[PDB]
Order: C-alpha cells, then sequence, then structure tokens
C-alpha cells in the first residue's frame, strides 16, 4: 500500500541513535506525513511573531530538548502536542533522518512521523499563527524564487494563500520527497 511503501523506504535512511549522545544544545523536529485524497502531504506551521527562534517563519513542529524527555523523539512529540494538538497515540515515528549542525554548538534531529487520518490541527495561538499542508510531490517541481538564496512559493488551491518555504525546512522537505517518491511505477 501507499503508507506501507513510504515506511519501508524511510527505514532505509534511519540513522537511529548514532549521533544522539554528543554534547550539543539539542533540538528535535517532527516531519508529519498526512495522507489526503490518495496522496501524501507534509504538515507545516507558521511561527508566531513573539517567539525567540524564527518569528513568523514556516517551520516543522519542534523545539528544545528538556529534562523530562526520555529521548530526542520524545522532544519532537512533546513539542508537536503543545504547538498543534497532536497527541502521541496519533503519530507513528518511523525514523530519524540525518541531523542538521548549526551555529557551531547546536544539533537538530529530524524525525518522520505518520499521522492518524482522524487528526485535526488545533493551532496554539501563543506559538503558531497558522498550520497548513503541502503535497509531498510539490517538492519535486517547486516554484522557485531567488532572493543567491532559493525560496519556494506554494499557493493552496483551496484558498489562494501563498506561503514561502526556505532554509533547513525546504531542504528537509526535498529530502523526504526524494526518499519516498523516487523511482516509482505510475
Ligand atoms: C525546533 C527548531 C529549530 C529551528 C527551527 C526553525 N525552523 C526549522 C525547522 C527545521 O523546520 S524550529
Amino acid at each position: 500500500s501507499m503508507l506501507d511503501d513510504a515506511k519501508a523506504r524511510l527505514r532505509k535512511y534511519d540513522i537511529g541513535g548514532k549521533y544522539s549522545h554528543l554534547p550539543y544544545n539539542k533540538y528535535s523536529v517532527l516531519l508529519p506525513l498526512v495522507a489526503k485524497e490518495g496522496k501524501l502531504h507534509l504538515l507545516f506551521t507558521v511561527r508566531s511573531e513573539k517567539l525567540r527562534r524564527a518569528p513568523g517563519e514556516v517551520c516543522f513542529p519542534g523545539g528544545k530538548r528538556d529534562p523530562t524527555d526520555m529521548d530526542d523523539a520524545a522532544t519532537a512529540l512533546r513539542e508537536a502536542q503543545e504547538e498543534v494538538g497532536l497527541r502521541p497515540h496519533q503519530v507513528e515515528v518511523v525514523c530519524c533522518l540525518v541531523p542538521c549542525l548549526i551555529d557551531t554548538d547546536t544539533l537538530i534531529t529530524p524525525f518522520v512521523g505518520l499521522i492518524d487520518h482522524n487528526f485535526q490541527a488545533q493551532p496554539n495561538p501563543a506559538e503558531v499563527k497558522d498550520v497548513f499542508l503541502v503535497p509531498l510531490a510539490y517538492f519535486l517541481h517547486p516554484q522557485v524564487h531567488d532572493q543567491i538564496n532559493h525560496i519556494f512559493e506554494y499557493t493552496n488551491p483551496e484558498d489562494g494563500v501563498t506561503y514561502q518555504i526556505k532554509g533547513m525546512t525546504a531542504n528537509l522537505a526535498v529530502l523526504v520527497a526524494f526518499i519516498i517518491l523516487e523511482k516509482k511505477p505510475t
């Protein structure tokens, strides 16, 4: 099936806990995969203006590890619940992708999760201004604008609203699309 095929592809790129003990400032993100109308989509947030990190930017749900978290996957799930109301029984964490090194002292660990079909986002307005889906296939033929810095523009055909996706967020979206969608019969 579509969902079983995605999980089998994803598992081949799982690095697991290999880099998780290194002595960095630690953050985790959840890359949430949602199936709608027979296709896979990724879920994104727009951060609220009043945050420290990335005010007003398009990002995946996530945040800083705290002492309560059993592991890096726990960080991602805790933060996703706080930001958009995703509960743990509504997510299957499938793998841990290559981590992102930034600022010389920080490591960001990305996890891919499959999201239950009955989940409906409840945006927490203290953290998130908006929550939206993009079809995964978009990232194979994106609409690119150069600011050189490459920026993707996505317009939701439901409402005509345009979103700008860039940086590590855009890079991770492309990676997930390549993993799941490359070399597929039609
Ligand atoms: C927890 C976070 C660390 C940095 C962030 C900014 N958005 C980038 C993310 C890869 O979508 S959020």
